């Protein structure tokens, strides 16, 4: 029987490995503030200010808040991430559990310059899941406010809000308004708890491997082809060279000429930037030279975009201008952070089947050659899907997003989220939480207007999340040793992935999942 | 002892002070000052020669 | 309702009153404080 004196949950943080499955469990401590003084508010941005047309919006900020566990380091310790990426070809989520317990509602009164805090034992909070997907889904945009990677940190719950259709700063007739109080929710006093379970739909394993072959090198290097290609249009070694047709079989010394069954994946070309600044052009081109898409008269940067190889061989210093994921180091500034303060991801492993982001896709013909007119060619900078293409997705990182909701549409092509992850028609439902308003003392004569005076209040508690993951084991006849993720051997002032003297936990660098290799 | 009596760990659960009303991503560093007390029993059976 | 139906009428209803909090306010000088009174009651009845 639940009561004020009895705890409603226990702390569960563990990882369990069972042959083909691994189960993660995390527990954190959270604090929930009252947002917007219990109000819904219209919020918008328009060109009337200094804002441009590309940045306009219309929407609403709610009094509610929400939980977000959608980053991988929520569920995996750096060591557990190492066990995963060094030994498995692939993995995917299966089911999850969620718990909310040990609720404490507290009240703060402030008189003069002193502040005191006390328990309010009869207050409640409200929690519900949107399991019919009736709200705008804001999870999947890579927002701050998830559970912290380090289990001992206490985190603040982020405020929920959403956008709808706009014209400038104005709203149109199709614009929707939503009230989160119009949903059935559970109310909890300090002795109550909340839980639910969820099952993931069938989804392909994330590929956590790099190819040991390239798409243009699938032939046997010993043997000739029986097919022929056009190798000569003109006679050679003579006083006057003339028109002729010559044919040759493709073989070991001409691999670029052989007939093949497959084509590289699609291309949408990015501008190239060097981390050596002296090599860049002396101009501010980040926005003007950016790779963008146009929608309803409004330009949006295509970021990170489709999965393309970051650079080619021996060109590590180059990266696509808006084509990669970028993470910040601990205590990095919000705006205009230095190169040293950020971490850049690399998609070099997909070079085998995906074109380089800063180069063209290929060459096509432009005209019809004749005796009078020489042939002309043209460069393909953007290429749509062609029959016979194969490609890889973008990699996932320990700091990155796990899933995204697939938009509900008539059609989609290869619905893998472009920031990386698992695309889901029915994603894990979003979880909304709010402090129930407690009025201050009303007047003794009736008044019809809604009360605007309340008791200042906030809540805290613990939350558990448990996810079961399916594993795809590596089965390989490779003779020589593989590449594995490892920590450095040499001495240093601190340990990577630990606290410092101050007690600040930091993450040294981004860690991907591609170490083991497979044949193409 | 290869497997000695296991060590027993205890901690006060942190209770935050009032957070700000606008969201901030950094971990909360303000808490309520707190401590705990209680009683503990230990009983050991000893074999005699 | 109004775009698709010729008519409508009420049938039955349910009423609930819950999560009661009684609070006391004392005011000394110019400061005001509010606290719970856990043993207070309220009275409710229907005139049926």
């Amino acid at each position: 029987a639940d009561g004020v004196g009895s705890s409603s949950g226990n702390w569960h943080c563990d990882s369990t490995w069972l042959g083909d499955r691994v189960i993660t469990t995390s527990t954190r401590t959270w604090a929930l503030p009252t947002y917007n003084n219990h109000l819904y508010k219209q919020i918008s941005n328009g060109t009337s200010g200094g804002a441009t047309n590309d940045n306009t919006y219309f929407g609403y900020s709610t009094p509610w808040g929400y939980f977000d566990f959608n980053r991988f380091h929520c569920h995996f310790s750096p060591r557990d991430w190492q066990r995963l990426i060094n030994n498995n070809w692939g993995f995917r989520p299966k089911r999850l559990s969620f718990k909310l317990f040990n609720i404490q509602v507290k009240e703060v009164t402030q008189n003069e310059g002193t502040k005191t805090i006390a328990n309010n034992l009869t207050s409640t909070i409200q929690v519900f899941t949107d399991s019919e997907y009736q709200l705008p889904y804001v999870l999947g945009s890579a927002h701050q406010g998830c559970l912290p990677p380090f289990p001992a940190d206490v985190f603040m719950i982020p405020q929920y809000g959403y956008l709808t259709l706009n014209n400038g700063s104005q709203a149109v007739g199709r614009s929707s308004f939503y009230c989160l109080e119009y949903f059935p929710s559970q109310m909890l006093r300090t002795g109550n708890n909340f839980q639910f379970t969820y099952t993931f739909e069938d989804v392909p394993f994330h590929s956590s491997y790099a190819h040991s072959q390239s798409l243009d090198r699938l032939m046997n290097p010993l043997i000739d082809q029986y097919l022929y290609y056009l190798s000569r249009t003109q006679t050679t070694g003579g006083t006057a060279n003339t028109q002729t047709l010559g044919f040759s079989q493709g073989g070991p010394n001409t691999m670029a000429n052989q007939a093949k069954n497959w084509l590289p994946g699609p291309c949408y070309r990015q501008q190239r930037v060097s981390t050596t600044t002296g090599q860049n052009n002396n101009s501010n081109f980040a926005w003007t030279a950016g790779t963008k898409y146009h929608l309803n008269g409004r330009n949006s940067l295509a970021n990170p975009g489709i999965a393309m190889a970051t650079h080619k061989d021996d060109e590590e210093r180059f990266f696509p201008s808006n084509g990669i994921l970028i993470f910040g180091k601990q205590n990095a500034a919000r705006d205009n952070a230095d190169y040293s303060d950020v971490m850049l991801t690399s998609e070099e492993e997909i070079k085998t089947t995906n074109p380089v982001a800063t180069e063209e896709y290929g060459i096509v013909a432009d005209n019809l050659q004749q005796q009078n007119t020489a042939p002309q060619i043209g460069t393909v900078n953007s290429q749509g899907a062609l029959p016979g293409m194969v490609w890889q997705n973008r990699d996932v990182y320990l700091q990155g997003p796990i899933w995204a909701k697939i938009p509900h549409t008539d059609g989609n092509f290869h619905p893998s989220p472009l920031m990386g992850g698992f695309g889901l028609k029915h994603p894990p439902p979003q979880i909304l939480i709010k402090n129930t308003p407690v009025p201050a003392d009303p007047p003794t004569t009736f008044n019809q207007s809604k009360l605007n005076s309340f008791i200042t209040q906030y809540s805290t508690g613990q939350v558990s999340v448990e996810i079961e993951w399916e594993l795809q084991k590596e089965n390989s006849k490779r003779w020589n040793p593989e590449i594995q993720y490892t920590s450095n051997y040499y001495k240093s002032t601190s340990v990577d992935f630990a606290v410092n003297t101050e007690g600040v936990y930091s993450e040294p660098r981004p860690i991907g999942t591609r170490y083991l290799t497979r044949n193409l």
